């Protein structure tokens, strides 16, 4: 099964990207299975709720006692060289917290990197029902 490993925050970059020190190496991580509105959108720039999603991720990781990363069962890096992972701040998955708050959508899913897909989809359905942020 999947396992958590320790990492150290270097810098939060956007809602869905964080730079971490991982096994003694600075690395950029892209959060698995979620799309947040972005502040650094290639074509668009700052989308609606982009600053909000980005402040949420930042606070969560900056204020944590512990950060852990959890790789899935498939490829662990994307074509930009970013680590592909679930990120935990004090035992709470950042990927799910964004989706539960209506600050991210569940992304298009690529097996076999889909271990937490069902759980995220449940939180997404709940944030839509509660009409939170993006779903308002």
């Amino acid at each position: 099964k999947l396992h958590k490993e320790p990492a150290t925050l270097i810098k939060a970059i956007d809602g869905d990207v964080v730079k971490l020190m991982y096994k003694g190496q600075p690395m950029t991580f892209r959060l698995l299975l979620v799309d947040t509105p972005e502040t650094k959108h290639p074509k668009k720039g700052v989308e609606k709720y982009g600053p909000e999603a980005s402040a949420f991720t930042k606070k969560m990781v900056e204020n944590a006692k512990k950060i852990e990363v959890e790789f899935d069962k498939g490829q662990r890096t994307d074509k930009y060289g970013r680590g592909l992972a679930y990120i935990y701040a004090d035992g709470k998955m950042v990927n799910e917290a964004l989706v539960r708050q209506g600050l991210a959508k569940v992304a298009y899913v690529y097996k076999p990197n889909n271990t937490h897909e069902q759980h995220l989809r449940k939180s997404e359905a709940q944030a839509k029902k509660e009409k939170l942020n993006i779903w308002s």
